[PDB]
């Protein structure tokens, strides 16, 4: 494979760029529409879908399931009943969110459905939520993919106890089918470190928006009453993850990028985002349903709390290493990211200090001493938030290639070409 290089910023960045859908958001919906249209309320259409590898991923998921995701742009009109075919075998990719969200939906069916993914899947957390599964009594052969998931028309529900510290995940694909359990479900988070608040909370919104009853007022815990999963029309926000890797660009070059059609109230961490951009003396407004950011001329090094954002660490870690030399920054909270598409505090350490950095990876983040970087290979190790990583710092140092853009195909296929058109 041909490497990528990242185009230099001399002079500051100065774009308008717009940003495909949220994936989370998206993938959330298409389940929603799914257990909608299952329930027979008939047909859901979701806008403004991100098309991206872990959403077609999970739009195939649903096929595989027996239903029907037509349209050929961002607009995706789910419909149909669940009736998988003989010997079903979901293809998860290196989507989390079809590995976690689409086995409890496939629980629901009288059908036994298999799921598989890629190689670097099979080695991210699973085994807690396909127990979580046979404790709701679902028949589930297998601890880690390949496994198969034995539904019989049913799944009876309850209480359930989970350590889901690896994974926010766990608890939102269990909340997303629960409404479609006889009698709903509580779910008990046991023990501490639980990651991704934001992502828990915007499965309990959406449910919400779907008419679901989920008391979530207890940390820890949450309870879905059993009832319809209403059909209704999804509006989905840009991805605002995939938006700081270029507001990044602003950030690092003292440049000025907006963002189109930013949601003053988002079902995504907007706020988390917007005040750790703001720890950088990064400016940030909201102008023209836009928002804008002006970097500073230039930053310190900074500590952050990324427990709550961990999908942020790429992008962050990237901007660390550009702080004025000799600054320090340490990212806590992050420990789950050795679990994620890959070990990101290893791969993020190994790829800076091939560039002549200083990271080290801590029990629980990174400590990334500023100093100055050298041409290389940024390996992306398949994961799209790696290569958009590795963009960001090669606008800052000549000579920088990434091995693999076509990873940003997980969350954003357009990225090179996003990219180019915004450093002109
Ligand atoms: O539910 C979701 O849509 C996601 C939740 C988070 O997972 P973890 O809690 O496993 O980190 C996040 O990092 C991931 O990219 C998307």
């Amino acid at each position: 494979m041909k490497t990528w290089p990242a185009p230099t910023a001399p002079t500051p960045v100065r774009a308008t760029v717009t940003v495909p859908g949220s994936k989370s958001q998206t993938n959330r919906a298409l389940v929603l529409a799914a257990l909608a249209a299952a329930q027979g309320r008939g047909a859901s259409t979701i806008s403004g879908a991100l098309r991206s590898r872990d959403t077609e991923l999970m739009l195939d998921a649903l096929q595989t399931l027996g239903l029907r995701v037509d349209g050929v742009g961002s607009e995706l009109t789910v419909s149909g009943r669940i009736e998988p075919g003989p010997g079903a075998r979901v293809d998860c990719g290196l989507a989390g969110t079809v590995l976690r969200f689409v086995p409890p939906l496939a629980a629901l069916g009288s059908v036994p459905v298999t799921f598989d993914g890629d190689q670097q899947a099979r080695g991210r957390p699973i085994a807690p939520l396909l127990d979580a599964l046979r404790e709701l009594g679902v028949a589930v052969d297998g601890t880690g993919l390949p496994f198969r998931v034995r539904g019989n028309g049913s799944l009876a529900g309850g209480t359930v106890a989970i350590d889901a510290s690896a994974s926010s995940q766990f608890v939102s694909g269990l909340l997303l089918s629960a409404a479609s359990f006889t009698d709903g479900l509580t779910v008990q988070h046991t023990g501490s470190s639980l990651p991704s608040a934001p992502h828990i909370a915007m499965t309990a919104a959406m449910l919400r928006q779907a008419g679901v009853d989920i008391d979530d007022s207890t940390p820890n815990r949450w309870q879905v009453r059993p009832g319809p999963v209403a059909a209704r029309r999804w509006d989905i926000e840009p991805d605002l993850t995939n938006a700081v890797a270029f507001l990044s660009a602003a950030v690092v070059s003292g440049g000025t990028v907006r963002i189109t059609g930013w949601p003053r109230v988002s079902v995504q961490p907007a706020d988390h985002i917007l005040a750790i951009l703001r720890q950088l003396n990064a400016v940030v407004i909201h102008a023209d349903s836009s928002l804008e950011v002006r970097g500073p001329t230039g930053y310190d090094g900074f500590d952050v709390d990324l427990r709550a954002v961990g999908e942020l660490t790429p992008s962050v870690a990237a901007l660390a290493a550009l702080a004025s030399p000799g600054s320090v920054s340490r990212l806590s909270g992050i420990a789950h990211l050795r679990g994620h598409e890959t070990d990101r505090l290893a791969a993020l350490s190994t790829e800076i200090n091939r560039l002549g950095g200083t990271c080290r990876e801590t029990p629980d983040g990174l400590v990334i001493t500023a100093t100055p970087l050298r041409p290389g290979i940024w390996r992306a190790y398949a994961d799209h938030r790696m290569a958009m990583a590795g963009a960001i710092i090669g606008l800052r140092v000549a000579g920088v290639e990434v091995d693999d853009i076509a990873a940003t195909t997980k969350t954003l296929p357009e990225f090179p070409r996003l990219w180019a058109e915004m450093v002109g």
